[PDB]
C-alpha cells in the first residue's frame, strides 16, 4: 500500500502492473471546492483540508457537457464521449508516478481538448501509466469545466467573469507546484501538453502571467490560441450570454440578477440551450470559450504574441496531415463516414458556405481558386480532398505555423512536427486520413502494448515519439539520441524547418503549407 501526505490531507493510491513493472496511480484527487450552488460560474476556490484518508482509486466525475451522438454505437466517435458520470462536482485530477517512487522526476501535465465544450481526463487514450512506466516521468491530468459552466462571460462582473475552465486548469497547476514533491516529482521540471482546445489552453498559459511560474515548457498538439475558433470576442461573449439568458427565462435588467437566475437552472437546462446562443453555427463553433477577461488574459492575445508578451521558454508544436476531415462529416453536404464522399464542384461550393457562413461571395471564390489548381484534373477525389485541406489549413495548420514563427522570433527554441501516420486501428474510413486527435494514442504510448494489435512499426514509432516528448520535458530538446534517428532541428523564422513523424522514414522539410498559409494568414484576412 502507498499513501501520500499532500498539503490538504492523506491520499491513498493503487498500484498497476504495466509491462512487467509497476506504476502507482492516484485517480480523482480533488483540487478545488466543488463549483456548486453560488459557486457556479465563479473561479475555482481553494480546497478545505480533510483529516481522513482520501481514496483516490477511481476516476472522478466528468464535468457537465453535451455528449456526441451523430454515430451511436460507433467507436470512432464514442471513444471521445465521457466515461464517468457527468456532474458539476468534477474538479479532480489524476497522478501517475513510477514505481519505485522517483527521486526528482519531470512532470508532464495533460490538458485535454473538446472544443472547450467537451472533454474529460479519464479517456483511455489519455492514460498516463505507460509514460510513467516507460520514461519514468510523472503524468498529471485534470478535469476542467467546459461549455457555459466553464466559459460563460459577463466580463467585469465577477459573478461570471469568463475563463473559469482556464482558471480550473491553473489551480491544478498550482496543486502540482504545492504537492508534486511529496509524490517524488520536480516542480521545477513541469511541461504542459495538450491537444486541440487543450493545446490552445496550453498556449494561453504561455500568455497568462498567473501561469508563468507554474510550468517550465510547453507542447501544443493541433492547436493554438490564434486559431479562428479559439477566442471569443467580448461582443460575442455578451450576445451569447444574453441569448442563453433569454432561452432559459433568465433575462433580467441588473446583469448580476441574470447570473443568480442561471444559477437556479438545472445543468441540463443550460446544456440543452448552449447550441442556440449562436444563430448560424459551423462544425467548428465554440459557443463558450476563452475571452479577454483582464485577469487570465490581460489583453487580446494576438497583440501579446506579436509584441513578445509571453513566457520565454521552449515549445514543441505540431499538426496532423488531415486535421480538417473530421469536421467534414459533422455538416458538409455529400460527406459520410460510410462512403468515399466523392463530391462535385457544386457540393464543394456549398461546403464552403457551411464553413465560412459570413464570408463574402468574393472571399469564397478566392478559397476555391486557391485550392483547385489540380495536379490531375481527372482525379474525382479532388474536391473531397480540397475541402478537408481548406478546413485543416485554415483552422489548425496555418495558425500553428504562425504561432511558432512569432513565438520563436523572440529567441526561444521551437520545434515543429508534421504527424502523417494513420493508426492501423483508426475506426474512421480511409478517405479521412490522419485525422484530428489520432496522434494522441501514439504520444501516450498505447501502441507500446503488444496485446492491442497495433503493428510492430507502430510500436517503434510510438516508442520514438514517447522518447522525443520525454526528452523535451526533461531537457527541452526533443531528440531520440540512441537509435541513429533523424535529428530534430529548431524552427527558425528564416527557414522554418520541421520534422515529419511516420513509420517509414522521419525526414526534415521546410516551409510547410507555405502557399496555403500565405493565403490564410496574409490575404484572407482582407476579405
Ligand atoms: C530537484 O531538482 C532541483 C533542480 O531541478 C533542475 O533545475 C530546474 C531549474 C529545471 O531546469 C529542471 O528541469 C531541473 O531538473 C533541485 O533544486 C535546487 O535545490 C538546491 C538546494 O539547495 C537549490 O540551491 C537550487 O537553487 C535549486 N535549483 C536548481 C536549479 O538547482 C532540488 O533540490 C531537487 N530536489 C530533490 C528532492 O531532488
Ligand atoms: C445577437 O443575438 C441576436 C438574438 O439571437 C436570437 O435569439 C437567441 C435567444 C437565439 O435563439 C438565437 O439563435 C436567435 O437568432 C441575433 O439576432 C437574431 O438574428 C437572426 C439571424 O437569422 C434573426 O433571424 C433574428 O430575428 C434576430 N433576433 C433578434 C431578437 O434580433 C443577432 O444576430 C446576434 N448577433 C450576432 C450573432 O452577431
Ligand atoms: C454518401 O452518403 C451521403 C449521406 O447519405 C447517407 O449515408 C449513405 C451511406 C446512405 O446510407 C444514405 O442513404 C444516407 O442518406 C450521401 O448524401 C445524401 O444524398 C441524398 C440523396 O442525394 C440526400 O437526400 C441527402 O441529404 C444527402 N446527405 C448528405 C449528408 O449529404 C451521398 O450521396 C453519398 N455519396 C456517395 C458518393 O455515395
Ligand atoms: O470534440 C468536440 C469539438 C471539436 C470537434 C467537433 C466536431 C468534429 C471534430 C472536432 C472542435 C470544435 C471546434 C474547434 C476545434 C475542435 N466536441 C464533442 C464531440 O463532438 C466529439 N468530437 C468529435 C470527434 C470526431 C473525430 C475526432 C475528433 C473528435
Ligand atoms: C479505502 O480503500 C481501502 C482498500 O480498499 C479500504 O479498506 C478503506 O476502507 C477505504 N477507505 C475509505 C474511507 O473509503
Ligand atoms: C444589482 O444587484 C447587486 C446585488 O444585489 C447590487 O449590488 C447592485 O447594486 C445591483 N445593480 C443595479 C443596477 O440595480
Ligand atoms: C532503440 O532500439 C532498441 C532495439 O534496437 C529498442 O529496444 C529501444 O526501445 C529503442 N529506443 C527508442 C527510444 O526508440
Ligand atoms: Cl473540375
Ligand atoms: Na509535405
Amino acid at each position: 500500500d502507498i499513501i501520500i501526505a499532500t498539503k490538504n490531507g492523506k491520499v491513498r493510491g493503487m498500484q498497476l502492473t504495466v509491462f512487467g513493472g509497476t506504476v502507482t496511480a492516484f485517480l480523482g484527487i480533488p483540487y478545488a471546492q466543488p463549483p456548486l450552488g453560488r459557486l457556479r460560474f465563479k473561479k475555482p476556490q481553494s480546497l478545505t483540508k480533510w483529516s481522513d484518508i482520501w481514496n483516490a482509486t477511481k476516476y472522478a466525475n466528468s464535468c457537465c457537457q453535451n455528449i456526441d451522438q451523430s454515430f451511436p454505437g460507433f467507436h470512432g466517435s464514442e471513444m471521445w464521449n465521457p466515461n464517468t458520470d457527468l456532474s458539476e462536482d468534477c474538479l479532480y485530477l489524476n497522478v501517475w508516478i513510477p514505481a519505485p517512487k522517483p527521486k526528482n522526476a519531470t512532470v508532464l501535465i495533460w490538458i485535454y481538448g473538446g472544443g472547450f465544450q467537451t472533454g474529460t481526463s479519464s479517456l483511455h487514450v489519455y492514460d498516463g501509466k505507460f509514460l510513467a512506466r516507460v520514461e519514468r516521468v510523472i503524468v498529471v491530468s485534470m478535469n476542467y469545466r467546459v461549455g457555459a459552466l466553464g466559459f460563460l462571460a459577463l466580463p467585469g462582473n465577477p459573478e461570471a467573469p469568463g475563463n473559469m475552465g482556464l482558471f480550473d486548469q491553473q489551480l491544478a497547476l498550482q496543486w502540482v507546484q504545492k504537492n508534486i514533491a511529496a509524490f517524488g516529482g520536480n516542480p521545477k521540471s513541469v511541461t504542459l501538453f495538450g491537444e486541440s482546445a487543450g493545446a490552445a489552453s496550453v498556449s494561453l498559459h504561455l500568455l497568462s502571467p498567473g501561469s508563468h511560474s507554474l510550468f517550465t515548457r510547453a507542447i501544443l498538439q493541433s492547436g493554438s490560441f490564434n486559431a479562428p475558433w479559439a477566442v471569443t470576442s467580448l461582443y460575442e461573449a455578451r450576445n451569447r450570454t444574453l441569448n442563453l439568458a433569454k432561452l432559459t427565462g433568465c433575462s433580467r435588467e441588473n446583469e448580476t440578477e441574470i447570473i443568480k437566475c442561471l444559477r437556479n437552472k438545472d445543468p441540463q437546462e443550460i446544456l440543452l440551450n448552449e447550441a442556440f446562443v449562436v444563430p448560424y453555427g459551423t462544425p467548428l463553433s465554440v459557443n463558450f470559450g476563452p475571452t479577454v477577461d483582464g485577469d487570465f488574459l490581460t489583453d487580446m492575445p494576438d497583440i501579446l504574441l506579436e509584441l513578445g508578451q509571453f513566457k520565454k521558454t521552449q515549445i514543441l508544436v505540431g499538426v496532423n496531415k488531415d486535421e480538417g476531415t473530421a469536421f467534414l462529416v459533422y455538416g458538409a453536404p455529400g460527406f459520410s463516414k460510410d462512403n468515399n464522399s466523392i463530391i462535385t464542384r457544386k457540393e464543394f461550393q456549398e461546403g464552403l458556405k457551411i464553413f465560412f457562413p459570413g464570408v463574402s461571395e468574393f472571399g469564397k471564390e478566392s478559397i476555391l481558386f486557391h485550392y483547385t489548381d489540380w495536379v490531375d484534373d481527372q482525379r474525382p477525389e479532388n474536391y473531397r480532398e480540397a475541402l478537408g485541406d481548406v478546413v485543416g489549413d485554415y483552422n489548425f495548420i496555418c495558425p500553428a505555423l504562425e504561432f511558432t514563427k512569432k513565438f520563436s522570433e523572440w529567441g526561444n527554441n521551437a520545434f515543429f512536427y508534421y504527424f502523417e501516420h494513420r493508426s492501423s486501428k483508426l475506426p474512421w474510413p480511409e478517405w479521412m486520413g490522419v485525422m484530428h486527435g489520432y496522434e494522441i494514442e501514439f504520444v501516450f504510448g498505447l501502441p507500446l502494448e503488444r496485446r492491442d494489435q497495433y503493428t510492430k512499426a507502430e510500436e517503434i514509432l510510438s516508442r520514438s515519439i514517447v522518447k522525443r516528448w520525454a526528452n523535451f520535458a526533461k531537457y527541452g530538446n526533443p531528440q531520440e539520441t540512441q537509435n541513429q534517428s533523424t535529428s530534430w532541428p529548431v524552427f527558425k523564422s528564416t527557414e522554418q524547418k520541421y520534422l515529419t513523424l511516420n513509420t517509414e522514414s522521419t525526414r526534415i522539410m521546410t516551409k510547410l503549407r507555405a502557399q496555403q498559409c500565405r493565403f490564410w494568414t496574409s490575404f484572407f484576412p482582407k476579405v
